[PDB]
């Protein structure tokens, strides 16, 4: 009984931790005999062991012990890694691992106050530096009365914290001018929380005369995105008079035409704003916010991409073909979107972009492991297969 | 010598004025006999006199005298008008005249604090409510020190103001975090000037460790509009460490292919910000802002549409065709963009949308005026033509 190696435990394609947190990653594979594990930089070069920063356990595991703020080296803490299992029969490398370590430092948050018409919906977002935006999210909003607000179901009450962390207020009025809100932020890696410094207030203006609807950007296009099985937000910010009614439509694929969105238990609209409770890849497409009014109307396009995890499967996982015959391999994948598709043999980065691999004629040199690679900007996945000779 | 009606002086499409200013619009026409001029709603009814708010001068001129806010009336000041010149042979309308009177009313502004890392450029936008965006723009920027700044030519040195009104700063450092800036907004109709209450200041983050590039939006697409001969701003908000090199590209029309942008005296790139002086229709197209560095890169694409003044020409201006013979009118227009091209006869909407219309068989009933209507989401224009029977 003998066969090549196969990846069982693959490190997460993206890993985030602080300097004080440290990290451990383990790629675990099985094969007969036991394959040897190695780590490599994105360019394929074998990793060196760096004292105090990056070191191989030799157990098939790798670690980044905690380190001083000054001990940070880019080539280590910010890099794309991967795991390589190899033996007599062949070799395979694990899906790309993004290692990102953030040395702990304090940040700040500001809230831009938005002028709003009486009766129209209003929203206050907590502005954050784009660089740490990955690692931090808004935990809650707190009123000057001391009461705090958190995201949830039940979109009633006029006060709701959306999944984006943006505080939404429907049907505003002068009564809402007194109170002022500030947002709480929670850093994922640290777990520490910080409350907004600047106190966001909402200034309402009593409209005089009729005025057509207006968007706060004037750009007719935006590109949204989101993970499947999560609350999604398609926002429309338009202040206008008198008191617009809003309608959202979905374009049919590659069509100038469109059909109206179905408002139901799952898909909900809050006064300007669509929400998808649990998203699926089918919801992806071009969206349109149509906001009308007595005087006139205005429109905004929104591009939505629903993300799904990537996973690959090669078929058959193994086979044996006689000399002078066609070899066949079929890569079956799941997840969306998908941009890159490629192949390789014991590494070597061979092939082209097709879901299928074929060798017109078997040859002695074609034995060993084969691997299918599919991935997008944000993710990656792989599957392994062996080829015996007959 | 008999002639059909023709326009000499035609009103401008867009007319905005303050309640305290008041305005007068004029329509002039020619042809023998001299046409009968009538001011009418977009809807075909004769405009009647209203006391003090709206008055028709005996010379064929419409006027809207000043008034107090309490005397504001929607059906007059918010109404869309048109001029109808008429003769025995037929009649023609003018370009759509949008009358909008703004009852003098207050606005405000707030400056979001721009979070930045050392060495990277900074951009302070003066935020303005969506409704007054068209009536208000930023004239100048005043610092904490009280020094004043304007959107001068010679893009160089540290501080710069862009034509779009954003305050730009390069090579930011801790020394520049102490200062606090205030924009200056000027209402175009009244000429009133407001100095922002909120004082924008920059939070400077000492770089610690390497950080992949990040955009302040996370949107991959915007869309910008600007007139020809005016300076346009394509801007990249990406923050990255080590300080990234940025480059702009322009997609080929309808292709995934791309080409680099030509830099010159006219087109000058400031940091991540691309500027196009004296824009022309040829500049319209999709653009791509690319930002890279030792860690990686990220990009966003921007759709640009350059407007051009709409003007229409009909050929032949006049003709005569016998019964049974075909009639032909070619409307050749100017400007950009182009949404619809329509046709009317004697002030009646008919037919289809084409640059050309032909009557396969002429009839006595086809005697009359024909006009070509071109439009976009912003502007409109008209052209007139005579048709006589042989
Ligand atoms: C709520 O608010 C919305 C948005 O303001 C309003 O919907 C808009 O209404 C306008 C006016 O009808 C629409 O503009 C129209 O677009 C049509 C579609 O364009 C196609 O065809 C042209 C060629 O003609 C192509 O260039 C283009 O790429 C498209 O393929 C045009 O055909 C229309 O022209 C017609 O209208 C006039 C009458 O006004 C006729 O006289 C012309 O001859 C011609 O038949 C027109 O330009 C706009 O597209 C609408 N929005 C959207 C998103 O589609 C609602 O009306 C409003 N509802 C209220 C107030 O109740
Ligand atoms: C269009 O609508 C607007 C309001 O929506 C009107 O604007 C108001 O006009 C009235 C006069 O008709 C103003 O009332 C007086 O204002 C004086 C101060 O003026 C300052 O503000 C203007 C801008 O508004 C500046 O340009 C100017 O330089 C000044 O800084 C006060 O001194 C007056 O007080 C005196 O008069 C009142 C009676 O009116 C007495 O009772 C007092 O005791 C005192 O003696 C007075 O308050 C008003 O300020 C204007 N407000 C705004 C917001 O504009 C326009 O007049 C209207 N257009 C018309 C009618 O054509
Ligand atoms: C500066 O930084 C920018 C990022 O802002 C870089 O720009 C992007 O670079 C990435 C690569 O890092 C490019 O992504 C590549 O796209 C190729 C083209 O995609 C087409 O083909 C796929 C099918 O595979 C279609 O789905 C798609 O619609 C396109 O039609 C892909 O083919 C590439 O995948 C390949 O790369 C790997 C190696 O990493 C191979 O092993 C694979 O087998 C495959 O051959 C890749 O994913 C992206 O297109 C770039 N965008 C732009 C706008 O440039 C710059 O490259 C960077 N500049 C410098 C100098 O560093
Ligand atoms: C990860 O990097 C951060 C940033 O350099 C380190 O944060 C700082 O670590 C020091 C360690 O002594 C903390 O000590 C503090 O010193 C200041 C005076 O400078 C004093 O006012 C405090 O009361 C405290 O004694 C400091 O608070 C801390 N700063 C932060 C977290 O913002 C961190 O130490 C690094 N991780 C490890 C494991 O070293």
């Amino acid at each position: 009984d003998q066969k090549g190696p196969v990846f069982l435990k693959e490190p997460t394609n993206r890993i985030d931790f602080s300097n004080s947190t440290g990290a451990e990653i383990e790629c675990k594979a099985s094969g007969n005999p036991m394959p040897e594990i190695i780590w490599i930089r994105s360019d394929g070069t074998a990793v060196g062991d760096v004292p105090g920063l990056r070191q191989i356990s030799s157990d098939g595991k790798l670690v980044f012990p905690p380190f001083r703020a000054e001990d940070y080296r880019q080539e280590v803490h910010a890099q794309v890694y991967a795991c390589l299992a190899r033996n007599q029969f062949g070799s395979i490398i694990s899906r790309d691992v993004h290692v990102r370590a953030v040395v702990n430092q304090f940040y700040g948050a500001d809230i831009l106050m938005e002028y709003v018409i009486r009766g129209n919906a209003a929203v206050l977002k907590c502005s954050i530096p784009s660089f740490v935006a990955d690692f931090v999210r808004v935990e809650s909003w707190i009123d000057e009365e001391g009461t705090e607000l958190r995201p949830s179901e039940n979109y009633d009450g006029k006060y709701l914290v959306l999944p984006s962390g943006e505080l939404h207020i429907r049907e505003v009025g002068p009564e809402d001018g007194y109170k002022s809100y500030q947002c709480r932020t929670k850093h994922r890696l640290t777990g520490e929380t910080r409350l907004s410094a600047t106190k966001g207030r909402l200034v309402i203006t009593e409209p005089v005369g009729s005025k057509a609807p207006t968007f706060a950007t004037a750009s007719k296009i935006s590109s949204l995105l989101g993970s499947s099985s999560s609350d999604i937000v398609l926002l429309c910010q338009a202040q206008a008079f008198p008191v617009p009614y809003t309608r959202w439509y979905k374009f049919i694929e590659g069509t100038t035409r469109k059909q109206a969105v179905v408002l139901n238990d799952r898909v909900k609209q809050v006064s300007g704003t669509l929400i998808i409770k649990d998203a699926v890849v089918e919801d992806s497409g071009k969206y349109l916010c149509v906001v009308n009014n007595s005087v006139g109307g205005e429109s905004v396009e929104t591009v939505l991409t629903v993300t799904a995890p990537l996973s690959a499967k090669i078929d058959p996982p193994t086979q044996t073909v006689d000399f002078g015959r066609p070899a066949v391999f079929t890569c079956q994948y799941t997840g969306n979107p998908i941009k890159t598709v490629s192949w390789m043999k014991d590494g070597k980065a061979i092939g082209h972009s097709e879901p299928v691999l074929r060798i017109e004629s078997v040859k002695k040199e074609d034995k060993g492991m084969y691997q299918c690679f599919v991935r997008n900007d944000q993710e990656s996945a792989e599957a392994s297969a062996e080829l015996k000779l007959g």
